[PDB]
Formats: C-alpha cells, sequence, structure tokens
C-alpha cells in the first residue's frame, strides 16, 4: 500500500529502472498489468521516464520515522 508520491524500490529485473527508488504518481483501480504508476528521473536505452508497476513489485525504502505513543 504505497501513497501518491512515496519512495519505493522497483523489483522488476526486466525493467531498466530495477533496484531504483522511483516515486509513485497515482494508482489506476480498474484492471491493468500495473495498478501503480511509478515515475523515474533516469531513462532507458530508448528515452522514457514514466512506466507502470504493481504494488507487489514495490518495497517501501523510507528512512526512520517517529510513530505515536512511546
Amino acid at each position: 500500500m504505497v501513497q501518491r508520491g512515496s519512495k519505493v524500490r522497483i523489483l522488476r529485473p526486466e525493467s531498466y529502472w530495477f533496484q531504483d527508488v522511483g516515486t509513485v504518481a497515482s494508482v489506476d483501480q480498474s484492471g491493468i498489468k500495473y495498478p501503480v504508476i511509478v515515475r523515474f528521473e533516469k531513462v532507458n536505452y530508448s528515452g522514457i521516464n514514466t512506466n507502470n508497476f504493481a504494488e507487489d513489485e514495490l518495497v517501501e525504502v523510507e528512512a526512520p520515522k517517529a510513530k505515536p505513543k512511546k
């Protein structure tokens, strides 16, 4: 469950942006191959910077955060 504008890594060895922390732009709830759309700053062999990945192919790699309670 990532958020619109979070930082998760890509687990798609086939994707040019594998092992990279892309940012989530939005999710498409309807029925496609990758509900979550991930943006990228780098490009691939062709020249793109916006692909689609599934929430299962994204890990949350955020830094430490303070939570409620002690």
